[PDB]
C-alpha cells in the first residue's frame, strides 16, 4: 500500500508519475496576431487534463479512494496542478512564462487576455521565488502530489463513515509524504532547523498558489465555457475507466 | 528586535497582542428578522479592523516594516485573519459560527445572503478540523501571525533594494515564527516525526483559510461598498499614526 512506502520508494513513485510536456498547437507560419491566447491556454489545459488524470492515478493512494472523491479532488486542484507545473517548467526563464516549449511568454503577451497580466505576474513571481529557493524536481513532485490531495479535503461534503475514513486516508498519504520531504532534506544536509524552515517555506507557497488558481477561476467563471459537459462528469468517464485495455 | 527573539518571547508576544472580543451591535429587543445579516457582519468586521491594527503592530518585525508594506501585508490578509480567528473562537460550538459572543450562527441562518451558506459551511468545516487537531491558543496565535506576513508577500510590486530587504526581513521573522511553532510542539512531547507533520497540516490549512477569504472577497467585490474611500487608504490613515498621543 501507499501507507507502507518508504521515503525513498514514494520519491521514485512520484518521479515515475511525471506527465509529459506538451506542444502548444498552432501553425508556426501564422502571424502571431491571428492567434487567440485564450483559445491556445484553453487548447493546452483541454490536452494536459488528460494526462493529469494519468499521472493522479499513479500518486500513491489516490486510486485507493472512492471515484467520487477522486473526482472531487481534481476538480478542486487541477488549476493549482496546471499552475504549480507552470511554475516549475519557468524557474530557469526570468521574466517569462513556459507554459509549453513553443510557448514561452513575458509579461506583456500577457496584456492581450484582459485580467490576465495580473495572474501572469503572480505566476512569474513565483517561478521567481522557487528560483530563489533552489527548489529541487524531487521537491517538487511531493509538492505538486500535495496540492492534488490537499486542495479538496476539507470540502467533502459528509461526515458519513465511508467519508471519515477516506479523508483519514489523505491524511495520512500527506503525512507520508511530509515524511519524504523532510528526508529528501536531510539527506542534502540540512539541520534540523533548515529543514523545518525550509518545509514551511514551501508548504506556504501552496497558498499563493491557490489564490492564483482562485483568481484563475473568477476570470473562467466570468465567460460562459462551450455549454460544456460539467467538469465533474468529464472528469469521472476519464477516471471511471473500464479495464479492457488491460 | 524580532529576530533576536527565542521562542518564549515570541510565544508572550503575540499572546499579549491578542485583540478584544467584540460584540455584534443589534438590539437585542427587536425580532430577528428586522435585521441585516450582512449588515451585522460588515458592521463587525469594520470595528474589528481597527483592532486588527493594533494587534498588527505588536506582531514582532511589523512595525519594522514601511507603511506601503504594512498597508499592502494587512489589505492581503485582512479577510483571512478576520476568517482564522472566527474559527478559532468557534472550535467549541460545533455546527455554529460564533461571529461574537451575541451572534452564534448556524448553516441554516446562513441562508440569509445568497453565496453565503457556502462559506458558512467551509468556516465550519475548519472550525471542526482544529477541534479534530486540539488546536491551541500558543498555536493559533502563531498560524494568524503567519497569515498577516505570508498572505500578501509574494505580491509587492518590485525588485528595488528596499523592497528586497523588505522581503528578506518577513522570511527571517515567519523562518522564526515556524521555530516557535516546532518549540512548542517539541514542548508538548511530540515526536520530531510527529512535529513536522503537525507543522504541515497546521500549514496546509492556511490554503483552505485563503480559498475561503477568496470566494467571500468574490462576493464582497460583486455589489458596490459605500462608495468608499479605497481601503488602502483607510488602512495608510489608521496605520500612519502620529505620536501626539505619548
Ligand atoms: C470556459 C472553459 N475553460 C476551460 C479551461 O480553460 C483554461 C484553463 C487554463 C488556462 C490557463 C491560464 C493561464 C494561467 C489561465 C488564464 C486566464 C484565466 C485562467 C487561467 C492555463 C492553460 C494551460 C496551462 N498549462 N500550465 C498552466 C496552464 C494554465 C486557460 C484557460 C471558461 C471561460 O468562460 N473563459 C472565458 C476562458
Ligand atoms: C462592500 C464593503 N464590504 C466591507 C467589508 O464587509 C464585510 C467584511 C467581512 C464579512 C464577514 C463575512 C462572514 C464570513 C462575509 C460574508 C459574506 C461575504 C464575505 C464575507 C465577516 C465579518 C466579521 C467577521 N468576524 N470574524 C469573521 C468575520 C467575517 C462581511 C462583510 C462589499 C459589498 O459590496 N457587499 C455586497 C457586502
Amino acid at each position: 500500500l501507499a501507507l507502507s512506502l518508504t521515503a525513498d520508494q514514494m520519491v521514485s513513485a512520484l518521479l515515475d508519475a511525471e506527465p509529459p510536456i506538451l506542444y502548444s498547437e498552432y501553425d508556426p507560419t501564422r502571424p502571431f496576431s491571428e492567434a487567440s491566447m485564450m483559445g491556445l491556454l484553453t487548447n493546452l489545459a483541454d490536452r494536459e487534463l488528460v494526462h493529469m488524470i494519468n499521472w493522479a492515478k499513479r500518486v500513491p493512494g489516490f486510486v485507493d479512494l472512492t471515484l467520487h472523491d477522486q473526482v472531487h479532488l481534481l476538480e478542486s486542484a487541477w488549476l493549482e496542478i496546471l499552475m504549480i507545473g507552470l511554475v516549475w517548467r519557468s524557474m530557469e526563464h526570468p521574466g517569462k512564462l513556459l507554459f509549453a516549449p513553443n510557448l514561452l511568454l513575458d509579461r506583456n503577451q500577457g496584456k492581450s487576455v484582459e485580467g490576465m497580466v495580473e495572474i501572469f505576474d503572480m505566476l512569474l513571481a513565483t517561478s521567481s521565488r522557487f528560483r530563489m529557493m533552489n527548489l529541487q524536481g524531487e521537491e517538487f513532485v511531493c509538492l505538486k502530489s500535495i496540492i492534488l490531495l490537499n486542495s479538496g479535503v476539507y470540502t467533502f461534503l459528509s461526515s458519513t463513515l465511508k467519508s471519515l475514513e477516506e479523508k483519514d486516508h489523505i491524511h495520512r498519504v500527506l503525512d507520508k509524504i511530509t515524511d519524504t520531504l523532510i528526508h529528501l532534506m536531510a539527506k542534502a544536509g540540512l539541520t534540523l532547523q533548515q529543514q523545518h524552515q525550509r518545509l514551511a517555506q514551501l508548504l506556504l507557497i501552496l497558498s499563493h498558489i491557490r489564490h492564483m488558481s482562485n483568481k484563475g477561476m473568477e476570470h473562467l467563471y466570468s465567460m460562459k465555457c462551450k455549454n460544456v459537459v460539467p467538469l465533474s462528469d468529464l472528469l469521472l468517464e476519464m477516471l471511471d475507466a473500464h479495464r479492457l485495455h488491460a
